C-alpha cells in the first residue's frame, strides 16, 4: 500500500516525476498505404552491455518504433523512464505516445525529491529521427488498455526539452510533437514543464499551445 | 594572394578558427595484434541527403575512422571543418589526429568574426565512440605529409567541448584525448580553448595538462 508501483507516496517533498511524449506525423501524398502500426519496438540503453562503458555524458536510452510506414527513433537522456509506447493509424497520419506510467498500474514509478526534479526538468533531452519504413510485417500489439502517465498536455511553463529533430521528407510531410514533464500524481506547478513544435510541409514553428487533443488518445494501441 | 586557402587574412576582427583533436588509445593486453591504421575514413553530414531534413538542432558531421583494430566514431556539431585525418600505430597504441587545416595549404580555411568565434567556441561539441574492429584490410594511406592546423595543445582556457564519450572495454584499456579550438594563424584573445580527459583502465580524470606531446605528431600518417 506503499510500493511506488501501487501507490502515490505521501512522503513530503517527493514527486512521482514522469515524461509524456506525443507524436503526430502526416505522411506525404504519394506515400504507399501502410496502417500497420506497432510493428516493432526496440529499446537500447548505452552502457547496458557488459563491455560498453559510458565514460563522459549520461546514458541514453534509444527507442526504435517501426509502424505505419515509418521508423521513429527516439533518444532519451536524463529523462524519467518510458514504460508505455503506443500508436494508431488514422488516414494518412501515424500517431504515437511514449510515456512513463503513473503509480497504481503495476509499473514502477519512482518518486524523487523536489531538488532532483528541478535538475531533471532542466537536463532531460529527447532526440527524434523519423525515417521511411517499407516494413509489411503485421502489427504486434497488446489488447490491454494503454497505461498512462496521468500528465495533461495543457499549456504550462516552457522548457527546451526536444533536441535534435530529423525527418525524411520522402514520407514525412508534417510533424507535430508535444513533450511534457511533470508530477504524475498531482500537478505541482514549479515542476510542470512543456516543449513542442509544429513542422508543416517544411516550415517549423514553436508557438506554445494546448496539446490535450493534438492526437486522440482514445485510439492509441499499446505496442509490445 | 588573397584566398583563405592561400593566406591568412589581415582583415581586422577576422579569425581563421580551427579545431584540433588528438586521440591516444591503449588497447587491452590480449587484444589481437592489429597495426593496420587508416583502413577507412567515412564522413557523413546530417541533411546532406536531398530527402533528409534537420528540423531542430544543428547538422552533425560524423567521421568513422577504422584502423588498428578499432573503429573511432566522431560526431562534430557547430565546429570548424575537419580537413585532415591521420593515424599511426605504436606498440599496443593507436593514435589519431583530426583537425582543420591552417591557411596556405590548399584547403579552405574560412575566417570568421570574433563574435562568431566566441559563439562557436561555446557551441562546438564533439562526441566519441570507440568500438572494437575486426577489420583486417590493408591500410589506405596517403603519401603526402599530414596537413596541420597550426594549433598547439598547450594549456589554455578550459571549455566543455567533449560530449558523449563511449568505449568498448574489450579493446579499449586507456583513452586519452585533447581537443583545442583556436586561431590557426596567431593565438588570439579569448579565442583559445581546450578540453580533454584521461581514462586509465576504468578511471577517468579531467585535470588540465600540456598535451603538446600526448602523441608524436611526427609519426602521423595521412588517412585517405
Amino acid at each position: 500500500s506503499f510500493s511506488s508501483s501501487s501507490s502515490c507516496t505521501e512522503e513530503e517533498n517527493k514527486h512521482h516525476m514522469g515524461i509524456d511524449v506525443i507524436i503526430k506525423v502526416t505522411k506525404q501524398d504519394q506515400t504507399p498505404t501502410n496502417d500497420k502500426i506497432c510493428q516493432s519496438v526496440t529499446e537500447v540503453t548505452e552502457s547496458e552491455d557488459e563491455s560498453e562503458e559510458v565514460v563522459k555524458g549520461d546514458p541514453t536510452t534509444y527507442y526504435t518504433v517501426v509502424g505505419g510506414g515509418l521508423t521513429m527513433d527516439f533518444g532519451f537522456t536524463k529523462c524519467p523512464k518510458i514504460s508505455s509506447i503506443s500508436e494508431y493509424s488514422d488516414g494518412n497520419t501515424v500517431n504515437a505516445r511514449l510515456s512513463s506510467v503513473s503509480p497504481g498500474q503495476g509499473k514502477d514509478s519512482p518518486a524523487i525529491t523536489r531538488e532532483e526534479a528541478l535538475s531533471m526538468i532542466k537536463d532531460c533531452e529527447m532526440s527524434i529521427n523519423i525515417k521511411c519504413s517499407e516494413e509489411e510485417k503485421d502489427s504486434n500489439i497488446k489488447t490491454h488498455p494503454v497505461l498512462g502517465s496521468n500528465i495533461s498536455h495543457k499549456k504550462v511553463s516552457y522548457e527546451d526539452i526536444i533536441g535534435s529533430t530529423i525527418v525524411d521528407t520522402k514520407c514525412v510531410k508534417n510533424l507535430e510533437i508535444s513533450v511534457r514533464i511533470g508530477d504524475m500524481c498531482k500537478e505541482s506547478s514549479e515542476l510542470e514543464v512543456k516543449d513542442g513544435f509544429k513542422y508543416v510541409d517544411g516550415s517549423a514553428s514553436e508557438d506554445a499551445a494546448d496539446d490535450t487533443s493534438l492526437i486522440n488518445s482514445a485510439k492509441l494501441i499499446a505496442c509490445v
